[PDB]
């Protein structure tokens, strides 16, 4: 008698594993991971304020193209990203969307 929302998010460890964490259209990257005890030692640190450059993640196909755009500043911080794929960018921002229902990501 109020409301309820929660999506599913998957994170492929840099080792090749796969973590499962449910977000919630409106949440905020990092928080979810941090909420999962961040099982990806290396993820963002600065909270996503652009002062760590230890973030950057890979988005699932058809997902990255859905994700919102980014500025030039963040674009720079998205450079540090390793093996910048065709769907890799700096995360720890924006909020989950219905287009993220079971969104899979990878940790390069
Ligand atoms: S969390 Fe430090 S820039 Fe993304």
């Amino acid at each position: 008698s109020s409301s309820e929302d929660k999506i599913t998010v998957h994170f492929i460890n840099r080792d090749g594993e796969t973590l499962t964490t449910k977000g919630k259209i409106g949440d905020s990257l990092l928080d979810v991971v941090v909420q999962n005890n961040l099982d990806i030692d290396g993820f963002g640190a600065c909270e996503g304020t652009l002062a760590c450059s230890t973030c950057h993640l890979i988005f699932e196909q058809h997902i990255f193209e859905k994700l919102e755009a980014i500025t030039d500043e963040e674009n720079d911080m998205l450079d540090l990203a390793y093996g910048l794929t065709d769907r890799s960018r700096l995360g720890c921002q924006i909020c989950l969307t219905k287009a993220m229902d079971n969104m899979t990501v990878r940790v390069p």
